[PDB]
């Protein structure tokens, strides 16, 4: 397991109550945030806080929409976390965790430290029993009308055995 940065470590604004997922979980959805990349803990904290602010104040959501974020610092940031319904993937918010890579990966690749953090998080989740042993990893674009997680990151996740060509 990676050492996850808890939600209260990056924001002081409380989430509203969110309904609970059934565990173990069958899907992981890979997203990109479309924000700028971040390369240090201070930078990635700021990005997480500003996505949360936009989601809660502008979209009116109960919390940042993602389950977790991956920073270019190589760290995992807890959003809604392992146990709560998402606001990341319409049709899958009750049966997945949604992992947002911080950046725009349409034209550029995600760094090795980001991919390793995300894959270690998926392995951790399986090991602990939070994710099903037969977890299906998919890019958002495979199940919703979106360019997320970006064409380049979409290619990169195909290197994981857990990735499936259909949901």
């Amino acid at each position: 397991c990676p050492q996850i940065i808890g939600r209260s470590e990056w924001t002081d604004v409380d989430a509203k109550s969110i309904n609970y997922l059934i565990i173990p979980i069958p899907y992981v959805i890979i997203h990109h945030t479309v924000t700028a990349e971040c390369n240090t803990r201070s930078e990635c904290i700021a990005q997480a806080e500003n996505i949360r602010s936009y989601h809660m104040d502008s979209n009116g959501w109960d919390d940042i929409g993602y389950s977790f974020l991956i920073g270019g610092d190589g760290n995992v940031y807890e959003g809604r976390g392992w146990n709560r319904e998402g606001a990341h993937t319409i049709g899958y918010n009750k049966k997945s965790v949604g992992i947002g890579f911080i950046g725009n990966f349409q034209e550029k690749a995600a760094s090795d430290k980001m991919l390793n953090a995300a894959h270690a998080l998926i392995h951790c989740g399986k090991s602990k029993g939070i994710l099903r042993e037969d977890i299906r990893v998919i890019g958002a674009k495979q199940v919703t009308a979106t360019m997320s997680p970006g064409s380049k990151l979409q290619k990169q996740i195909k290197n994981w055995l857990e990735w499936v060509p259909t949901p």
